[PDB]
DNA sequence: CGGCA
DNA sequence: CAGTGCT
DNA sequence: GCCG
DNA sequence: GCACTG
């Protein structure tokens, strides 16, 4: 169980023992996953956590080693770290990084795309607007590029979820909506508004989003659509821009999901994460022969759906402790 | 060796 | 399909 | 990158 | 682990 974040309270990053080791290694990781290194960014992500939550600081090459998640290898460069006070490495980092970055923050533009851009010798957001072919949604991402990257107040994005609440009650009393992400995990800025939106009864959840997305239309609520499948309404998953009314506001990132109740604890779970713990508890599932995702808690294929009303039979089930919202900020 | 949700 | 983004 |  | 695009 010491193995895993999941079983584990996210509060134990907040004493960071190691901020020396992980505000260096975070600016390698960065650069893998920039640069389309998604495994072994992964593994710093990983080994900076077991850094940030361990005990005490880290003074020897054998007791790196021991936690886990530090290999030799990430054991040697904390060793550099201690007796120099800084890792070569960082020195040594690709020239394209920079220009990788600002063009992987715009929206729907990954690793791949940014990639190509930059052998195109395209340099700059500059270079972008004037040269580059983009889709919709980097159209989009680059016309909110500023805004996107900013944080809003707590306080705005109960705003947002109580617009879309209203909206969505007006038509079906007994929908519940509820805010998830960041927001549920009680941080006190949130990236973007994640609501989740369900019906007690079973049913009445179907078919309400393109009534709910054409209410908000109405209103000028909604500016921009990133990902909104509306023809054969089998969709589950609005991605979208959105602007509170009056001066002073910013568009920001609006994401919906629509589930039916007996879902709706596979959900809330998945919609509140943080990734980090939703790939912690879904890696861990596979372990105990199970399979873990928004819909259900099943068992391996040849599977059976577990019943799981709440999040805590989840936590249940996998041999987990629950964990508060706010604990699961990994 | 191969997954890493 | 490859690429992307959601948590 | 690290893990089993 | 899944739901999207083109
Ligand atoms: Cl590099
Ligand atoms: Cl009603
Ligand atoms: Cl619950
Ligand atoms: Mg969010
Ligand atoms: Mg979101
Ligand atoms: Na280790
Ligand atoms: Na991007
Ligand atoms: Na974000």
């Amino acid at each position: 169980l010491d193995k895993w974040v999941c079983a584990q309270p996210s509060s134990q990053k907040a004493t960071n023992h190691n901020l020396h080791i992980t505000e260096k290694l975070e600016v390698l990781a960065k650069a893998y996953s920039v640069q389309g290194d998604k495994w072994r960014a992964l593994g710093y992500a990983k080994a900076i956590n077991a850094l940030k939550s361990f005990h005490k600081p880290v003074t020897s090459y054998q007791e790196a080693c021991s936690i886990p998640g530090i290999g030799k290898r990430m054991a040697e460069k904390i060793i550099e770290i201690l007796e120099s006070g800084h890792l070569r490495k960082l020195d040594h980092i690709s020239e394209s990084v920079p220009v990788l970055e600002l063009f992987s923050n715009i929206w729907g533009a990954g690793t791949k795309t940014a990639q190509m851009w930059y052998q195109q010798g395209f340099r700059s957001l500059e270079d972008i607007r004037s040269q580059a072919s983009l889709t919709t949604q980097q159209a989009i991402g680059l016309k909110h590029y500023s805004d996107f990257l900013e944080r809003m107040p707590r306080e705005e994005a109960t705003e947002i979820e109580q617009t879309v609440q209203k909206a969505a009650q007006a038509f079906n009393s007994g929908l519940l909506c509820v805010a998830c992400g960041s927001y549920r995990r009680g941080k006190a800025t949130c990236g973007d508004v994640d609501v989740l939106i369900t019906h007690p009864d079973g049913r009445s959840h179907r078919g309400i989003f393109s009534r709910l997305l054409d209410s908000l239309r109405q209103e000028g609520f909604l500016t921009d659509d990133l990902v909104s499948q509306e023809e054969n309404g089998q969709q589950q998953k609005y991605l979208g821009v959105c602007r509170l009314p009056g001066p002073g506001r910013r568009h920001r990132r609006l994401d919906i999901i629509v589930v039916p109740y007996s879902e709706f604890a596979c959900a809330l779970l998945y919609f509140t994460g943080s990734a980090h713990f939703n790939r912690s508890m879904r890696a861990l599932a596979k372990t105990k022969g199970m399979s873990l995702s928004e819909h259900a808690l099943s068992t391996a294929v040849v599977g059976r759906v577990l019943p799981t009303p709440t999040e805590k039979d989840v936590f249940r089930l996998l041999g987990l402790p629950y964990r508060e919202p706010a604990e699961r900020d990994w």
